[PDB]
């Protein structure tokens, strides 16, 4: 039984409204409604892991496993494996994977975030999930974040908290928020965006959306803006939306958007909108395809409809040599010339970086680099030749172009984190000085550059 070296991952987001679910719900596990959708052709073909985020669930853990295993079953006759599940007030995940996996999946690791403060405290964060699947690492973050047209900076404001506090994927990472720590992650969830136009254009919006043009209402989402404008998911990916807003609709319909202000919405309108949403984030050169992203029209339970995306993953398997793991493998090194760090600080302390990799056997601390001004006023820190040798533990080059080292820049008057990167070792050539190059983020915001030349050497 051959590893694989590519899996696919279907990823599902419902604000369920607060409603139990109707008795089928398989056009949302089979990709089938508005926008991308997938063959009819492959419908009896299991995705290798299922991801079901929920929002607003009024379910019990026990009553929601029975429905989506029940669901898959009949799609696919598969019965899943509970991976994980876990639950903040209503917001919930779900890890569903074929049985032929459950040996491949280790490192299980559950959390939550609550967002807000005293008043804005109580229903609204984010549940995540992580694991190992053979070598590479996923993560999974389904959030809820704050309501209304305009809060977009508080929803803003709960990213950041979500993503600095939840802890996921390995400890060891220490200096890497979940932006850093997997090969892929996946973020989705009602992350609550709206389109901002005047409320009194409520039945233009409508139109145009019954006529399936929605160029003019996706230039005004507060997502797409807030992301060009790199205020929010910095360096993360969404498919092109090609189906109508998820949100509001009258129950039991999909015939009608109810966007006026009510007593119940606290006299706020809803202008339909795209809160449902799948966004995801990979090391640099691995395999992700997006295969589908569209919204159900057939589950009418919710004033939300699901939100379906699945994709490609590339995926490595858990290599052992005749020497790493448990030593080094003296055939291979990676070596680093011309580097420096370009950060946007306006202190003055002393810098040095640490190397991070599952390819090391542990994480290696450089000497301290040396500073200069930049000609626009910006500090660079020099490196010049001087980073150390990094020793890998398997120097095959089928394992080892296929890793990744992350990069800290640390004060050395603090030893915190100024900026976080990632470098690829899927080079175009091996003993070969190769221009190397990351952004720096830190709690994900940019804090500045890393580049240089790298050199490669593998046991070819
Ligand atoms: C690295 C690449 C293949 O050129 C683009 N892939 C992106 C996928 C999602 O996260 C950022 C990287």
């Amino acid at each position: 039984q051959p590893e694989p070296d590519m899996i696919t991952i279907f990823i599902g987001t419902w604000n369920m409204g607060n409603a139990p679910p109707p008795k089928k719900i398989t056009s949302w596990f089979l990709s089938k409604g508005q926008g991308k959708t997938r063959d009819d052709s492959a419908d009896y073909i299991p995705h290798d892991i299922y991801v079901i985020g929920t929002q607003e669930d009024p379910l019990s853990e026990k009553e929601w496993l029975e429905i989506l295993k029940h669901s898959l079953q009949e799609i696919t006759s598969v019965t899943f494996k509970t991976v994980a599940i876990h639950t903040l007030w209503n917001i919930r995940i779900v890890v569903l994977a074929k049985p032929e996996h459950e040996n491949r999946i280790s490192h299980i690791c559950t959390d939550n975030v609550k967002t807000g403060i005293a008043n804005t405290l109580g229903n609204k964060g984010a549940v995540g999930v992580s694991f190992m699947f053979n070598g590479t690492s996923l993560g999974f973050v389904n959030s809820h974040l704050t309501s209304g047209s305009e809060k977009k900076l508080r929803r803003n404001q709960n990213y950041m908290n979500i993503l600095r506090f939840l802890a996921l994927g390995d400890k060891k990472l220490s200096p890497f928020n979940i932006t850093h720590r997997f090969t892929h992650l996946f973020w989705f969830g009602d992350l609550n965006y709206r389109v901002d136009l005047p409320t009194w254009e409520a039945e233009t919006i409508i139109q145009k959306i019954k006529q399936q043009q929605y160029a003019d209402l996706l230039s005004h989402d507060q997502l797409l803006t807030e992301r060009r404008e790199q205020k929010v998911f910095l360096h993360f990916e969404e498919e092109e939306i090609t189906f109508a807003p998820t949100y509001r609709f009258e129950r039991l319909t999909r015939d009608k958007y109810a966007y006026t202000k009510q007593k119940a919405t606290g006299m706020k309108y809803n202008l339909p909108s795209w809160c449902d949403r799948v966004l995801w984030k990979s090391y640099p050169l691995v395999h992700v395809v997006c295969q589908s992203y569209g919204s159900t029209s057939d589950i009418m339970t919710s004033d939300h409809s699901p939100v379906f995306a699945t994709f490609e993953a590339g995926v490595t398997s858990q290599f052992v040599s005749k020497n790493g793991p448990g030593t080094v493998d003296s055939q291979g090194q990676i070596e680093f010339l011309r580097c420096y760090a370009t950060l946007k600080t306006k202190s003055q302390t002393k810098f040095y970086l640490e190397f991070h990799s599952s390819c090391l056997e542990s994480f290696v601390k450089s000497q301290e680099g040396e500073n200069e001004e930049g000609s626009e006023g910006e500090l660079v820190v020099k490196f010049g030749e001087t980073l150390p040798k990094l020793k890998p533990i398997i120097s095959d080059p089928e394992y080892l172009l296929d890793q990744h080292i992350l990069i800290s820049i640390k004060s050395s008057d603090s030893d915190e984190s100024y900026g976080e990167g990632c470098i690829a070792l899927r080079l175009e050539a091996t003993e070969t000085q190769l221009p190397i190059y990351t952004p720096l983020t830190h709690h994900g915001e940019l804090t500045g550059h890393f580049q240089g030349e790298i050199k490669l050497q593998t046991s070819q």
